[PDB]
């Protein structure tokens, strides 16, 4: 293996930012990685480039092993979304490189092909249970299995939204049952709850919808405290999910133990990499845990065609987020996965297949925004 | 209460690298906070400079509980060195604005005083146990009450001052067997120098595995030292177990957790007695306080990280909270130079081994703005260890 020439960050908008990372050996071979932090990009960009980078100029780009402890135990400060998400973007970054030095696609390297095609699904939102079903017939059609359902509930800074708990309740199974009587069984329909529930009114609201068959009821609580799963998971057999704003195995090492969830949704650029998510896949598959990346459009192409090699390799393997990038960033990150039918197709070039134009990202200046945050409607800052 | 008008970070580095938040009101009054995270100073700079002081202008300052929930809530993304970091920075410059306002010492808005001083240890360290025994004494003349003791490992050339000493993180050797055969001598010898009074602290710094950490506890239990340190990594609470089953060696831990989270097991559980976790990287003053309250209904106590590298700020907020809380353990004193002291003018005293609080509004520390532009940030990390065989250890 070669050592590290030179290593940067590149930062561009095409229609939502996203940061870059980019590894080049001595070889002139080099690799890239996403370290996009929706809402705080400058965060990662200034720990990758004020204090990553440089260590990483003279070392063996094959040590993604060693990198990866040397960055995470090394930053003293273990874990955390800024920490993880600049280790990922190394991480992903060195993979690349091993796979193109190995002329093999990621998940020729990873194990090899578990499936002929990964599962997706997509987002259905609509103001009204009407204006969703329109969207779940149009996804349908494009030949998608699974949607992800929302709808209204009647009744550069972060957006202030207001949010009331008990309408949400007595409203939702409402779009479920409007769901099932107008597709039937065979479609995958999932739900994300957003961190809004206590676990007992997520424990009601797994409940009323057993006699829709959710394929999960995703992030009912927030879960600093795994504990908050237990009862939900004591009271109802619809599958759960959790974990998009996790970024450590010890975010969920106790969920996954103890079978509190069927998914989990810690994806590559925020959960440490390849390296680290692999360990994940492979504890929660002890457990009959399957993943479920998280995968909106605020991760870039990089880690989609990332984790689509990833996915096509691990054996337990649930489902694919599928969120279309603008035709812009698709530009700025030309990539060989493939969309068909419902489900992508990994790349066979040589790494995970995606690449940066330069050029092109120059033409798309940052531009800061952020998340919405969420209040009740007496004004307590809630969860989004 | 007042809207925030002004919001900015401020950094220098008189003698080492500091970052601080600064809040202006709209009367003028102002308020700062400690934002320093060593060795990852600028992704903290960035965090703030970026993301939360542009939301903070127009803010009312008064509502401190709603700006930490707004923060650690509306970043979607929770917890974390950076990110509470961030937070603490904030959280402290508020709460020094609500002091000043209500014309209070800090320590007097938390709930008063619980203890006329707050009792700090100092660093003792040698490459030899003879020269360390000779800083013990130089302390204990100072007035120290209590000591933390390290020792070179006879076959190691570095152990575990200012550890961020390098632009890019310094590469040191670690053999744990060796460490673990010679530590006993420099407690044995402290004991037998300097008798039972004495208050000895040691700092393992992460490098045991957890029943290494028992055979240590086990070994020095005749020295009844007042802690032993971070014996293990952490993330997995767990770790703590066998240790706790194993020896009655008080243990203390988290200088390097930055929420709840990372030790409300270890605390329920009664694996630990002092908690380490400081303001500064702790989620500040909003959060903190629910971390000593919860640790005071298992008898852990508050054994706050007092490094170089948490600035005055943090220093002089701590003392004020060291006064005030009940469940209070050690205060952890290692110097600031005196180009810190000078950047940071503060009221808090030292006085024969002991902290006082300061009486003046807020937590009693400001910052001289035209002082701390003379001391340009210098990039400096923290080291890696690494086993003899080369294996990427924890320094
Ligand atoms: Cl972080
Ligand atoms: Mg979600
Ligand atoms: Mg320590």
């Amino acid at each position: 293996s070669l050592k590290i020439r030179d290593a940067y960050t590149i930062v561009t908008c095409p229609g939502r930012n996203f940061v870059t990372l980019k590894i080049v050996t001595e070889s002139g071979t080099h690799g890239i990685g996403d370290a996009t932090l929706n809402g705080r990009e400058m965060a990662v960009a200034a720990y990758l480039d004020e204090h990553v980078v440089p260590a990483l100029i003279g070392r063996d780009a094959g040590r993604i092993e060693d990198t990866w402890q040397y960055l995470y135990r090394g930053a003293y400060w273990r874990r955390g979304p800024v920490t993880m998400t600049a280790i990922a973007a190394v991480d992903m970054a060195l993979w690349d490189i091993k796979a193109k030095a190995a002329g093999m696609p990621l998940y020729q390297l990873l194990g090899g092909k578990s499936r002929e095609r990964v599962m997706t699904y997509a987002h259905c939102t609509g103001q009204t249970i009407e204006d969703c079903l329109g969207e779940v017939a149009r996804h349908v059609e494009l030949g998608y299995r699974a949607v992800r359902v929302q709808s209204g509930v009647p009744g550069s800074l972060p957006a202030e939204h207001v949010w009331s708990t008990e309408k949400y309740l007595n409203h939702a199974p409402k779009l479920f049952a409007a769901v099932r009587e107008r597709f039937g069984d065979d479609l995958h329909v999932l739900h994300d709850v957003h961190h809004r529930l206590t676990p007992i009114e997520a424990a009601r609201l797994g409940k009323a919808v057993e006699p829709y068959h959710l394929f999960w009821l995703e992030d009912c609580v927030p879960a600093e405290n795994q504990e908050s799963l237990r009862l939900i998971r004591e009271h109802t057999t619809t599958p759960l999910a959790i974990g998009e704003v996790f970024n450590s195995i010890h975010d969920c090492r106790e969920l996954i133990q103890n079978q509190w969830i069927d998914y989990i949704r810690m994806p590559l650029t925020h959960g440490g990499g390849i390296t680290a998510m692999r360990r994940v896949a492979d504890l929660a598959s002890l457990y009959h845990v399957r993943t479920g990346f998280h995968g909106p459009t605020d991760l870039s192409p990089v880690c989609l065609g990332a984790a689509i090699h990833f996915d096509t390799w691990v054996p337990n393997f649930g489902i694919q987020e599928h969120m279309p990038h603008t035709d812009e960033t698709d530009a700025v990150f030309p990539h060989d996965y493939r969309f068909e039918d419902g489900h992508f197709l990994a790349g066979e070039s040589p790494g995970h297949g995606v690449d940066i134009d330069e050029e092109l990202a120059a033409k798309y200046p940052y531009e800061r925004a952020s998340l919405p945050v969420n209040r009740l409607e007496d004004g307590t800052l809630w969860h989004w």
